[PDB]
């Protein structure tokens, strides 16, 4: 949740 809101590694939200 601390990058680009990407649902791959947990970057989502």
């Amino acid at each position: 949740f601390v990058q680009w809101f990407s649902k791959f590694l947990g970057r989502i939200l």
